[PDB]
């Protein structure tokens, strides 16, 4: 029974109320492959694993420009440690409590696992609200945070990275601290700038990792992007370096979108024409509208791209974007795939309408990982002590991508076509789950 | 003086009998080297290589399922460090002491040495016997033995592995703790499973590197697998693998054994039949007697397979599976090679049978090191946080086991057949000594 | 059953002749004991109590003033920490070996507990022989010997001292080392000058310490020092203070030897003479027959003191030194006492024969603790960073001899005279095991 | 205002001569850089970028060969880790003080940032005199000198290596000290010996990507080696192979020279002709003049190679050894460039007369970091447990000078010709700088 494990949970943690939710959610997908195989539910292994190995709650206190002492939360979750280090980004935002960080890292947790890399699952942050704030008042926030922090870091132990609130700048300030206080250069955070030991393709990873992971699913099931009209949503990050990939296969890219509307564009994208929408959309004013008129291109004022008739649809905007009206469109107009570049784009049921069709679907747990592998990879230059070439970085991000597709075809079913979320939802558990087993009582 | 050395050697160990017979088998084979090569003698090097670096000998308490308290006695042979950090299995066995674990650490010393991985030499293990214990007692027993063990224990200091008695799923138990009490997630044992950073070819590597080896050295000396004949004793993974791939260079193999009897099959093992051997032995009661049965195969009843006329034996069940009387035959009968899979099949004076009459013979030590080497290339792997695939891990296996041919056959003489004992042994040697010398007097 | 107890203890160290000896005796002692107080036996005490926590083997390498590199093998027997740090000497000595090292870390665990202070038990050494060596080739050694040493030893983990063939010097050199290495002046050793941590009282701690457990044990059977002829052998350290203080206590003390010979003096010790045998034995050359030879006092020329009549008689050279034949000449002269200054001096036929005639017999176990009480003391004085004046280390080790007297008292029977063997052994064993007992399985 | 900033650094410095003349230097070429790059002037960056990090200044007592305890002075400048771990040599000399050691490291920073790879910048050693030293003598003296040094090394927070006085066996000395004191085997030496740890290519190094790098800029602007005339000064390591490389790229290389003078082959070095040198100048005797006698060249007593006419001059000895006259007569004999195999070998005059006559000049600080590079890549190939081939070496040294090549382009201005000078210091200094800024003020 399902409710009750799950009100057994939640004696513990009466009042993490996204906490609840996500350990639902997990268990909710995993509950039939759970009752089929029954070794993964021994040793109480889902009691051991929704109880966090080691959470560090402790205080900040900084001072702010006007001489004034300010006292704040900060939290280090450490969830499992199971298939290597605790890994996951540091949030800084009003909000922030220990549910929200224990929501993000169990979710986090099989996200690691799901690309195949070493990482553990793990997620930080604080209620420290950076908006409004100096670059000198965060700066002296990350280093009295790290002042605590850094005695729990490491780089066999945890390895954090950004996520809201927390950038660039706060990693290189968090970063330095850390190297100051431990004398010890160690790669401790991902997302560190190229100076000191970032990596190349991290804007492009996402995008490009969409691209891999979906012509790997073309190709085992004899198709390709090559020659493919394919329409992507959304403009930004990901959805450029989608287009850039896509074309770089021979795909004709014909749309591109943000919340106000539709750019469409049948000849396709071309390398330029990608450049100056980057540009574009870089400004904080910038929309596809623009992109269009100086382009000379059809402008869909509101619409969404599913009207249009493509072999590939690429949704990555947003949640909820994709619902079962226009599935049904895509379908009727010959639809081949669909791969998720944003996080949760299409609704249960539209998912359910293009897998029953016999249409290839992505989730996005997987198809987007490539943000999250190449964290990994940074990892991997640190730990080699030789930055790699961009070429270099983006082919062994592809194998990456490819390994993330063999574990869901694993477990993806033996139908005509694999059931590509059965596999991402069960690779992800199995492969932590194994871990915990292996690894005794501990 | 040898004789000498040895007594001396012998003075501050009366009765470490297994350890004195492996110093007196290396000394015997380096000393001609020795006495055209003065360099090596210097610096009482000698003296400083018998003795150990360390040795912590421990006491492990740990709680029966009949609640009795049981005290066992652990050891860890840190025994050179000159190469690379120290690296060597843990036995559990009841047979285990002090003698016999320097005797296994030193030829690991000279073994890690020949791989060309910067690795040292250790060994370690408990007179704890696994016999009729129940899984939580051997796991109770890790533990406990890990709650000492772990301090002494690092991925650049001394990393472990398995041996008789511990298996991929003890390794799990110790692996786990480390990681637990070190909070700590860096490689510390080899043989980890692929869930948490073992290696893709790692079951493979012994019986695939030694018909590597094999079959360099045959053709060495004018001959090849193709179309020999091939005796393997032996069902475990070593043997396994090691027909698997004499069939894929032509081999007939025409023998598999285990503890109660022997296979003989004239027109040799196929992909299919090895296949169901396999799933035979897979479970803990099949017998290669059932697999004979199955196919209608000649059982031999407790014997082995060295009665038959072959032109390739390849022992790869246990030390001293080859003794005198089996060398006979097999020599009478016109065996032209013999390579070691398993650690020390053949005895001493069936050894030098086997030389004296002009069959090549591969010790272990260089033959069956891709066990080992493999277990560098999963340190490699782990260290650089970054998997390879199986071809990948197989290419450079291969490469490592050729390297290790040919210094052998560097150091084996002029002979009209290289001395792979004499080779192994002193390549091994030249390696540390080397290494030794350049570090100064520590 | 003892002999079964034993003889399981055996098993894993068949050829420890040394070992096997101390434990029979301690067993024996308590087996009755043990018969009355089952809970002394519960949860394999007695197994855990004989196996220790840990022993660290290693290879010492060094360069004499030849400029020949020598080999040499250490050890540090770290045999319980229940009651606190390991605590005992160090000994170089050329017949060194672990047996000998576990027989004396085993006696010294009893002996720190019966003082009261929170000491564990250890010892360690080297086969390394002092004899003939320069200062220079010592400090050689002794460095190398704590490049590998100083990690596993700590103010809260194992404090050496001196023993045979490490004195003041050797534990100078030794102490400087780790404090260079560690870089922390912490104790973490006993037997340092006054110049760097030193206790005063340290001299003479196991002489007066006799002479005070002597005496409460003479007091408690109708008797004293006052008055009594008082032979004594050996004339370092331990002789001389067993001599100041007891012509302290009033008696007449009459002989004084060394390897060569004795020193008769009917009249007795005095202030005068005392203070010029120290002076001569402040050499390591000095001897007897010279202080003999300046006070016009007889020589024996070699013989022992036995043979001279006297009330009370303290071994205080060697181990052995005290057989049957020397105890009939004291029985038949009339001897009323026996305390031990060395360690085992009298063989266990010659103390059984003294407790049959209804001699005194205080074992050295109990009576020459002193010395390590003082190591004690001398801990206590660097923790606190405040030395003590002479005055009040001596009251305190007066005390600590009076408790341990009273500890052997207590288990020392009801008969006619205390048996102190059998006292001390149970005191001894009671402090260790329950500790044992309430820290658990570990 | 360039004289009142380098006024400032000095007043901390008053008497630190090479110091002060190095951070004139730098700060001298890249003042125009700096006005026209407000951020790269903020935060008081430069005033941190002079000051390092951390210096540590110790005591080093060692026994000579007469047993007379000599006392010297060590340092460890730990300069900057903004990139990486502090990196860079040991150099023991009578002449080496802070201020020496001081300008090394500084420099040091901007040549490790340059070769792309993850290394800061560090330098040390001894006014340690190693001249007329036994051998037992320089081993103590490393090991005396590593037995303060270790605890401020890692493999990851100051990896250092050899310089003058330090060679092969002083790396191993030290190297092999570390490694015991910490029981830890992670590469914190470069320069080691292939049979621990060392790298092909290391000897080839700094000569090979000295070849390497000028060959870029010959092509940059429209020549090759090919076919041209080349000298070179010095006859050790650089100059060696800086000749071996240039005849393989088609050069006529027609100097090589000592301190006593310089031969002149006007038919060339070939492979035999260099053998012979090397094995000369491989001895203690060893001198260019008796190579010369040997073939029958024409040989300069005491003059150095630079009246002679070339197409590129390679200064490979010494500090110094090209002023302006030379220049002059280089110039004035149709030298087309200049690149520098030694450290800072052509004067600031001469070099500006080069400049200005339109020679192209490659300073040190770029055409010479080969081997500093180099000994990145074994710190990579330890990083990674696994030796590459010297073809892999030779590969990505060469893509590495290949990458400094761009970087100095791409910072040397528009002119007729890249001026490296104001290049190598651009980009070494940006490097640098973009790391201070991003890790905050720490």
């Amino acid at each position: 029974s399902l409710e009750s494990f799950l009100n057994h949970v939640q004696k513990r943690d009466p009042n993490q109320t996204e906490f609840a939710q996500a350990v639902r959610e997990v268990m909710t997908t995993l509950w039939p492959f759970l009752e089929q195989n029954p070794k993964y539910r021994q040793m109480s292994l889902l009691e051991r694993l929704v109880e966090p190995e080691r959470v560090i709650q402790f205080r900040v206190v900084w001072v702010d420009d006007r001489n004034q002492i300010q006292v704040n939360r900060a939290w280090r979750v450490q969830f499992s440690s199971a298939i290597g280090p605790y890994k996951g980004g540091m949030r800084f935002h009003p909000s922030v409590n220990l549910s929200i960080l224990k929501f993000l890292g169990f979710e986090q947790t099989f996200k690691n696992a799901l690309t195949t890399l070493p990482m553990g699952g793990g997620k930080g942050g604080s209620d420290f609200d950076p908006k409004g704030k100096s670059e000198g008042e965060v700066m002296r926030f990350c280093q009295a945070l790290m002042t605590e922090l850094y005695r729990h870091l490491g780089a066999d132990t945890d390895v954090p990275a950004g996520d809201i609130g927390v950038g660039g700048r706060e990693v290189g300030f968090m970063a330095g601290m850390m190297k100051k206080l431990s004398n010890n250069t160690a790669c401790v955070f991902t997302g560190k700038g190229l100076s000191f030991g970032g990596s190349l393709i991290r804007p492009e990873a996402t995008g490009y990792g969409l691209v891999y992971f979906t012509e790997a699913m073309l190709k085992r099931h004899g198709m390709g992007f090559e020659g493919m009209r394919v329409s992507v949503s959304g403009s930004g990050n990901v959805a450029q370096y989608a287009i850039e990939k896509a074309m770089e296969f021979g795909a004709r890219v014909i749309t591109a979108s943000d919340s106000s509307g539709t750019v469409v564009d049948e000849s396709g994208f071309t390398k330029e024409k990608l450049a100056r929408l980057i540009e574009i959309k870089a400004s904080r004013d910038g929309r596809v509208a623009d992109y269009a008129k100086e382009f000379g291109l059809v402008y869909l004022e509101g619409q969404q791209p599913w009207s249009l008739p493509v072999d590939i649809a690429l949704p990555c905007a947003t949640q909820n974007e994709l619902d079962v009206d226009a599935a049904h469109q895509l379908i009727a107009n010959g639809v081949k795939a669909v791969a998720e570049g944003a996080n949760m784009p299409t609704t249960i049921e539209a998912t359910e309408l293009f897998q029953q069709a016999g249409v290839l679907f992505a989730p996005g747990k997987a198809a987007n990982a490539g943000g999250v592998a190449t964290s990994g990879l940074e990892m991997a230059q640190n730990a080699a002590r030789l930055g790699w070439k961009a070429e270099k970085v983006d082919a062994r991000l592809h194998h990456i991508m490819l390994d993330i597709h063999h574990a869901c075809v694993e477990h993806g079913g033996e139908g005509e076509q694999t059931n590509y979320v059965q596999g991402a939802n069960i690779a992800g558990f199995v492969k932590v789950a194994d871990a915990m087993l292996a690894q005794g009582v501990i």
